[PDB]
């Protein structure tokens, strides 16, 4: 009974890192619209399983972003399955999902899945390297990828700048072309000011790295976009 | 836009070939549910333009299957843009859609576009070679591509065997997993008996080059499928 078109803020947590249990409880009770567990590069199923067990008690939706088939774990409310639209490797577009349907077809059928169209626009991050993304893009290239996602009707279009602040103009123009898709933006949001700035254009802002860098400051990103 | 979930039979024409006498008009007035202009790599914008000018005048929906952005031509009722799901080359999955939107965004917006998830299951054909398709597939691979097609929201899953008939069991198993999209089957259908056989599982059967080889026999496939 989830609806990402109602969301405004999500925290994305890296199971490859460690967060104190009190901080994890606080993020879950923060008012964020979802807590997303990033099942990515170097991720292990054991860490995803421990995380699931800790966040599932809260009312907030818990989501697993499936970046590696081996790290899939039952128990989450939603499963986000990325397709890296600007990847030069078919494995990151279709390949890996076909292997998953072939090997875990029954599991996939029992879960609530949401496809994400990713556009990785920071050429210097671990994700661009892993996925061989053609990540050095002009604004018109980004807008064209968003149009591809809007055509395929993927429910989410995720503009990913990882650790850097992306060009706000690119967020605005991407949002301009999206009619049916929900625009998720991630990239350098570390405090209330940046969160507000980007929440003016993105439908949902994603705060992740910041949680491990300056927790109190990152926490304020929720009130920044959902508060009075 | 015309509703592909109500179709049962479509003819797919190669714009590089030409039907004699009034055969094109007979085909377009036959009862088929759509006339799709496809082609095999050597497709040119000029040949697509001439074909458009001929088929547009009939009530039957005319569709351009866009296999090259250089050959997009205005004037069709619907445009199908394939994503070759089993391609080893990203350009055949998302690359072209991106080019079309980057180069012809305004045109794309004015046209009715349908994404089509293709699975080329014949490794020995021009289409597999052109699209770098991993086409030597077991039935479980095909079924898994059909599950992905839906994951990606695609309205059409097109199981393609090009010039030969594909495994009927693959058609049946694919139809079984498609819960929300329409299954098009193309490959080697040239007469009524075979058209009827594959129509028991596919949602839409595509009859292609048989129209050039033996037109009268291929024309009978419409009634075979639709009664
Ligand atoms: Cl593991
Ligand atoms: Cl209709
Ligand atoms: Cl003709
Ligand atoms: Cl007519
Ligand atoms: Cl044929
Ligand atoms: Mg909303
Ligand atoms: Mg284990
Ligand atoms: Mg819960
Ligand atoms: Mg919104
Ligand atoms: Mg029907
Ligand atoms: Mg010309
Ligand atoms: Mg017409
Ligand atoms: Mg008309
Ligand atoms: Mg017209
Ligand atoms: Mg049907």
């Amino acid at each position: 009974m989830y609806d990402v078109t109602e969301w405004k803020h999500v925290f994305k947590l890296d199971p490859n890192k460690d967060l104190p249990d009190e901080q994890l409880e606080i993020l879950c009770e923060s008012g964020t619209d979802a807590v997303i567990i990033g099942g990515s590069d170097g991720v292990t199923e054991d860490n995803v399983l421990r995380m699931m067990s800790k966040v599932r008690r809260f009312l907030v939706p818990c989501v697993l972003e499936v970046s590696a088939i081996e790290a899939i774990v039952p128990g989450f409310d939603l499963y986000f399955i990325p397709s890296v639209l600007n990847s030069k490797n078919a494995d990151w577009i279709v390949g890996m999902h076909q292997k998953a349907m072939k090997e875990y077809g029954e599991l996939m059928s029992m879960e609530e899945i949401v496809a994400e169209g990713y556009c990785i626009a920071n050429p210097d991050c671990k994700a661009a390297a892993l996925t061989e993304a053609d990540a050095d893009l002009n604004m018109d290239d980004i807008v064209a990828y968003a149009r591809v996602s809007e055509l395929l009707q993927l429910p989410i279009f995720y503009l990913e700048y990882s650790g850097v602040l992306g060009d706000i103009e690119a967020v605005k123009k991407t949002k301009a072309v999206l009619e049916t898709s929900t625009l998720f933006y991630g990239g350098g949001i570390k405090d209330a000011e940046t969160a507000k700035q980007y929440a003016e254009h993105a439908d949902v802002i994603v705060v992740g790295n910041a949680v491990y860098e300056d927790f109190d400051r990152a926490l304020k990103t929720v009130a920044a976009v959902k508060g009075e």
